[PDB]
């Protein structure tokens, strides 16, 4: 997979400004959240699409990154395009996130 | 907000097995409730406090876990020390949730 794993919102905000000019899918998760497990698989297959760069963040651990995108229910996946959000899907649908993608490539 | 927002009863029953530790307090919501509404904002302002835990949860969206705690109308606000119900509190008076809270801290 191309997923990448971002463990800190220092690292967040670092991985950000590294690449402020490719699109960024984000799931944010939780370590309770059923749905994210899921979901988790197809987020992983997704990657394979070398156009979009891929991350999966804990909401725990990113609480900041979180709070600035106005996560609140999991999963929640944000698209970044040149280092702005530009869109948001709540919840585990592939589809949706699949749609959100398209919208933005 | 640090107000979480869980969507299924299994997902409220790994929560809490992920936090025994900590005082939990529930925000059980209906999405028509007017009352509901008018207290959201004070709930949002209480959650500044990171020694507990704050979560919203509709009751339609989780029987099980509402029925497990007897939640019977709403808004009403559950508080839960290391794991277990201590306490119970209806209607839309932030100042007795506090007071609640406050009363197990």
């Amino acid at each position: 997979s191309n997923v990448l794993h971002i463990e800190t919102d220092d690292d967040f905000d670092s991985f950000l400004k590294e690449n402020k000019d490719k699109l960024i899918v984000v799931d944010f998760f939780a370590t309770w959240c059923g749905p994210c497990k899921k979901i988790a698989p197809a987020f992983e297959a997704l990657s394979a699409d070398r156009s979009a760069l891929y991350v999966k963040v804990d909401v725990d651990k990113l609480e900041e990154t979180a709070r600035k995108y106005d996560v609140s229910a999991m999963p929640t996946f944000i698209v970044i395009k040149n280092g702005e959000k530009v869109d948001t899907v709540v919840g585990a649908s592939i589809e949706n996130v699949e749609a959100a993608i398209r919208k933005h490539k």
